[PDB]
């Protein structure tokens, strides 16, 4: 494909968000796909929408009970969000390049697999989980395979800090020990690359490490310049 | 696709997977699609059957906790299995039909209706399912649209009578008046076609009404006729 399909992953409150908005406007060439759940917890009524606040408020409420609906829906409007923009948008752009915030790669292996080790999951719905995310990525995660990955590594204190000056009520309570294993998953995927997937080009695909440790929202230049850099290499 | 396809449908013990069986050898260009849920309750490998095999026995004894992801999975297997069926076969048929057992409409308009309406899945895990049965179906099923519908109408007695009959254990304590409610839905769906969907070309798809009341096991010739004529129209 034409598009060239980017992922930003990172942490809980990284700054995936703050840095897709950054690239988004920087580039006529540049679009970028939101990630389904940020749009789930603000209010000020789409069906996505009215289904998307439950569910999440149902999961922060009895995650035992919900892990299962709560993930298979996120990655659906995920999928069908990003096959929807690969579609219609960037059209007529030279180099059109598609930002995918986060994945359905660490939709599955960051947070169902968290999930299905928090005993959140039992074994029945984790298998299943894993068996829909297969066939149905090999219909179309074909059309949605990423030419690189973008990692966005803030510590988990950092992490914890911008929780709070995000101050979405229901995360709050969010601890240091949660989000240091999110972080060990991400580390082991994307930086010691021990983590095994069943998608055998995930294995080579490209990666840009950005440390964002460090305030980038007026001072980004820098991991902008790199981004490009990785661009014109894929 | 070359290839016709046709549903059989009709209450539970109705006779489908029977008819199906029997179709089956009739001809070397009718090819059958099984309906993935009765390989779950019988007693070997296979991850679906391991996991329908579980979720099936999970729905017996709790289903407003299990129907959702019962459902979820059934449909799924419902999907890849006539995929599978319509990719691998009758590529050297001079007259294709592909007859599925059940169809992901009676699964959504028929089943899952039911669930919803016995208070199985709330309003969310209802509006989430039929949100992915849609996007499922749009974006995977488009190739498995129906030519036509045959419907095994018998009256909630014979299909109880059958159920008794058949002899699945989880299955005998199943009442006339659950029944009734289903049957009434095939009846709606199909006889007065008054039950509308979110499927356009359905309400145009013919639909051969047959008798099934008799037993027709020993003696099915002429059912057989009907449905060589059926398809002479389409
Ligand atoms: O360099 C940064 C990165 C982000 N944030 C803030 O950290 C919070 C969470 O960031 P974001 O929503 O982007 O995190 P994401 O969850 O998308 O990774 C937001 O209030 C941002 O404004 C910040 O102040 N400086
Ligand atoms: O004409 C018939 C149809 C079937 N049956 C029996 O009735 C039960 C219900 O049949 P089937 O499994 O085909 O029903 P379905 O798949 O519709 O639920 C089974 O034990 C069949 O062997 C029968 O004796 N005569
Ligand atoms: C994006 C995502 C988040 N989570 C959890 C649930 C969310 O409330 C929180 C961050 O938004 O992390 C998942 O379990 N799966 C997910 O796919
Ligand atoms: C085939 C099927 C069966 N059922 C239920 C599940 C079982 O409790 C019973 C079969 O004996 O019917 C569904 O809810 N949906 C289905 O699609």
């Amino acid at each position: 494909t034409r598009i060239k399909k980017i992922s930003i992953e990172g942490n809980i409150a990284a700054g995936k968000s703050t840095f897709v908005n950054i690239l988004k406007q920087l580039s006529e060439d540049w679009e970028v796909v939101p990630e389904p759940v940020a749009r789930w917890s603000n209010v000020q009524l789409t069906m996505e929408q009215k289904n998307g606040g439950n569910v999440l408020q149902m999961m922060y409420e009895k995650p035992e009970r919900w892990s299962f609906t709560f993930q298979t829906y996120a990655c659906l409007s995920m999928i069908r969000a990003q096959l929807a923009s690969l579609n219609g948008k960037l059209k007529d752009a030279e180099k059109p390049v598609l930002f995918f915030e986060r994945s359905v790669y660490s939709a599955r292996y960051i947070f169902a697999s968290n999930l299905y080790e928090s005993e959140s999951m039992n074994e029945t719905e984790w298998t299943i989980y894993q068996d829909w995310h297969d066939w149905m990525n090999n219909q179309f995660g074909q059309s949605l395979e990423l030419d690189g990955i973008i990692y966005l590594q803030a510590t988990p204190e950092t992490c914890l800090h911008r929780i709070y000056l995000r101050g979405r009520n229901e995360e709050q309570g969010i601890p240091l020990e949660y989000l240091e294993k999110l972080h060990y998953k991400h580390e082991s995927w994307l930086l010691h690359r021990t983590l095994k997937t069943n998608f055998d080009y995930l294995q080579e695909v490209p990666i840009l490490t950005l440390d964002v440790n460090e305030d980038f929202k007026d001072k980004y230049e820098s991991l902008v310049e790199k981004v490009k850099e990785f661009l014109s290499t894929l």
